[PDB]
Parts: C-alpha cells; structure tokens; sequence
C-alpha cells in the first residue's frame, strides 16, 4: 500500500538519479524517472493537505521531527518539473515550476594604511567563508545522510539535518526563480 514516507523517499532518489545522470537529459530513461517522480510527488502532495500538518501557520518547532521532510515536497516538484524536456512546452513548465518554489518559500517556515586594505581583506575573506558555508554544509549532510534515512540518528540529529536541507532549498528555489522569470519573459516577450 503506497504510503507518504515511501512516496517521498522514491522521489527524492529519483531527483538525485536525475541530477546526477550523464545522458542527455532528454534520455527515455531520464524523462521516464522525471515523469515518475511528478507523478509520485502530486499523489504524496494529495497526502499532505488531507493529513495537514502544519496548518497552524506558526510553530517550527512544533513540528515532528520526522515530519519537517515534507516541507521540501513542493521544491522536489520544481526541481523535477524543471528537468522535463519538451521544448514546445517549456513557458508551460517554468509557469508550473515557479508555483512550486514559490509555494515552497511561502511553506517553508524557514526564514533565516588602513581603511581600504582592511575593506579588501574584509571583503575578500567573506567569499572564502561562503564558500567553506558551502562545503561544510555538503559535508554535513552527507554525514548524517545515512544514520537519519535508517531511522539510527537521535531527534537532535534529524532536526538538525533537515532543517539544513530546507536552507539549502532556499537558495536553490530563490536562484531558480530568477532563472525562471529571466527565461518567461523573453519567451513571452511576443
């Protein structure tokens, strides 16, 4: 019997085979996985406003640990919709893609001599820090990957891991979303 947590985790693989895969995106197997996942994703999705978890527009930590995943479903659908391949349909899929960022972001609840010298190595560091955050939280991640998916990490562990992940889709839907609009208007441009 198809239940959420497998819908969720099948589509999640499924967006990282994708994301990974060398192939022309435009691949049967590709599209086929692509296709799948969108289809999984619209059933849990159907799951998720029946059980509706967090209505309570508040909260956080509120919320049960092992539900906070959930939150990432609408981003795992604009991920995927963004990797269909049908070029006559493209506006249809960045207008039906960007419903699923911004329906992500508005879910989430995630929220969050001298002087030039010491501008430039002030200013000069902070990238070397964005991009360590970077790392780091890549590293993190997939150290906790493993013990959070089996069920072997402490509530502290699984908080903490998917609340990064939400972070991590944060960025990604907001970068993907002015790569969204950049391409809508042009191909609407008449």
């Amino acid at each position: 019997l198809p239940r959420l947590p497998e819908l969720f985790e099948t589509s999640k693989k499924l967006l990282e085979d994708v994301e990974v895969a060398t192939e022309p995106t435009g691949s049967r197997t590709i599209q086929d996985k692509v296709s799948k996942g969108l289809e999984l994703l619209e059933k849990a999705a159907g799951m998720l406003s029946q059980l509706d978890l967090f209505s309570r527009n508040e909260d956080l930590e509120e919320i049960a640990s092992t539900d906070l995943k959930y939150l990432m479903v609408p981003a795992l659908q604009g991920a995927l919709t963004m990797k269909q391949v049908n070029p006559s349909k493209r506006l249809d899929h960045l207008q039906r893609a960007r419903e699923h960022f911004v329906h992500f972001l508005t879910q989430c609840h995630c929220y969050h001599a001298y002087p030039n010298l010491v501008a430039m190595a002030s200013q000069r560091q902070a990238k070397i820090e964005r991009y360590k955050q970077k790392k780091e939280v890549e590293h993190r991640l997939s150290a906790l990957k493993s013990a959070v998916e089996s069920g072997q990490a402490d509530d502290e562990r699984v908080r903490e891991y998917h609340l990064l992940h939400l972070r991590r889709w944060i960025a990604v839907s907001l970068e993907e979303l002015e790569s969204i609009d950049q391409e809508i208007k042009i191909l609407k441009e008449k």
